[PDB]
């Protein structure tokens, strides 16, 4: 029993990354087979960031301008190219610690684990969701840029994040591995503000079963409502609308607890309506909206790699 | 900027874990040189569980009573002992991806990260304490015994925990390296409860400091307390006593961001009187006591291994 925000083990990851610097610039690299991946405002100098012509920036660059290393190993490289936000750079080694891995753009409510890297070197990893408005509440500090977000699905590691920037309210902004942005973000230092952000809805509801299945069981009550009522009262609170799919998606947690997801629904209206009047669930005093079903259901049944 | 509960990078430990049967019982063991060690409860059956003379049970096992298994590989036992609560079986191979380690016992308040396991393969890494009662609020299941809990330091991993129950709150409890249970409890299915939990005074006035560094500021007064009168509110609210060793621990981060100890004292007073009135810190309603000073510093100054 317990219930924990618990990240993917890291290993895999960790035998793949590298510090790539460019002049005075040093940040992360992603070392899979022959190419090393990292953001390409590597090439800019404290100077170049408020507006830079990348694909000119680039132009000047030779193949030594990159000096790659991985611990204490030199990976020269011997070409170079930019696709989207992100530098591809073709070294002479392939990693021989390259996992089984592919490339996945992830929606909004989904998860995945962070491995906060400076120098080439992890610092730690955590779990983060990627919120409506495209943003992550990340650690990150100078140097953190090229660091991962990645899922396991039992020896395939899906990378899916790799991060860029800093907004103002403390939050965090990145790409898929294909260097396209989530969110209306670009990679200059400019005026940006993060989208309102609202709480997803299917998570908060996987929660409560999580809840459930640990044997906190306070909030349940007796009634039931329609999809159509409860989505009135979520609007109004600043939650995502609940679909059918995600209520399909809720169908397991459901099946195994005997909560149809309607009921689950008239509970969690009331501690919109009403608070939780100083009572926790798991520990929480908020509603916490950072766990999937299917996270929900891996650490619950405990499923490994 | 930002803070999350972090764990440290799991894949030194990734590469220790295997899986250990005895007769109909599976579970974890930590494989390091050419000794496997594992939760001596291994040689339990469902029905030696309520009072175990481990003594006797072990006298009747052969080296070929343990099936040791890493990965697809089979590890011959060749040899068997018991220290305290863990079995050493001794093994014809040593594990190649063995890490520079210790076996330390840590004290109440530390932290360390747990590799939660199943059938020697890992399921997922988070961070918690060991609080002030000998517990620890874990995520396990059955099969997660033998688990381990870690600290890194730079290339030298420290074992600190080895997992073997779960108490009646849901809360965990185990023993060090070398076999001794943290807190009063015993490896035996009879009425065992945690003592009543406190908090730890410390970590929640590091948390407070990392809150200041990060920008969050609204509960700082302009008041001091003594050391002794503050001893007096914090006991009243079930929190440990803050000692002048503390006081010297909390040196770097009251030096970083000038507030002294005693006047960071005087803010928790006043949220321990007062209440936070709905508003939260580093996006938390209630007060957080599960980071270390240290571990503030690492996170909020980009320490990596
Ligand atoms: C990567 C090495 C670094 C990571 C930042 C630094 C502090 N925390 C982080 O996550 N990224 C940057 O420095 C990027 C890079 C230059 C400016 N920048 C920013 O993150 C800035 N943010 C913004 O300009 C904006 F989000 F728009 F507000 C900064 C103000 C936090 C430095 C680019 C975007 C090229
Ligand atoms: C290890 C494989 C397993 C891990 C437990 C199972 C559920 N969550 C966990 O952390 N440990 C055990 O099954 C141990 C083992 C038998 C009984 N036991 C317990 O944890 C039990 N707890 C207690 O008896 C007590 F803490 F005292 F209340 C149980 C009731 C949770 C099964 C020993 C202690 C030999």
């Amino acid at each position: 029993s317990g219930f924990r925000k618990m990240a993917f083990p890291s290993g895999k990851v960790e035998g793949c990354m590298v510090q790539v610097t460019c002049g005075t610039t040093t940040l992360n690299g992603l070392w899979l087979d022959d190419v090393v991946y990292c953001p390409r405002h590597v090439i800019c100098t404290s100077e170049d960031m408020l507006n830079p012509n990348y694909e000119d920036l680039l132009i000047r660059k030779s193949n030594h301008n990159f000096l790659v290393q991985a611990g204490n190993v030199q990976l020269r490289v011997i070409g170079h190219s930019m696709q989207n936000c992100v530098l591809k750079l073709k070294v002479d080694t392939a990693n021989p610690k390259t996992p089984k891995y592919k490339f996945v753009r992830i929606q909004p409510g989904q998860t995945f684990s962070v491995l906060a890297c400076y120098n080439g070197s992890p610092s730690g990893v955590y779990q983060c969701a990627m919120r409506p408005n495209f943003t992550i509440k990340g650690s990150f500090l100078n140097g953190s840029c090229g660091s991962v977000g990645f899922n396991i699905d039992y020896d395939c590691v899906s990378f899916c994040y790799m991060h860029h920037m800093e907004l103002p309210t403390g939050v965090h902004a990145g790409t898929d591995l294909e260097g396209n942005f989530y969110g209306p973000f670009v990679d200059r230092q400019t005026a940006q503000a993060a989208g309102t952000d609202t709480t997803i809805t299917v998570n908060v509801l996987a929660w409560l079963y999580a809840a459930v299945i640990n044997g906190d069981r306070w909030f349940l009550n007796r009634f039931t409502t329609t999809l159509n009522d409860f989505n009135l009262v979520a609007m109004k609170y600043n939650y995502e609308p609940l679909t059918q799919d995600h209520v399909d998606i809720l169908g397991p947690l459901s099946a195994q607890t005997g909560i149809a997801v309607l009921d689950m629904c008239a509970s969690l209206k009331e501690l919109l309506q009403n608070g939780m009047n100083g009572r926790t669930i798991l520990g929480s005093a908020l509603l916490e909206d950072e766990f999937t079903p299917f996270d929900v259901v891996r650490q619950c049944s405990g499923v490994t790699f």
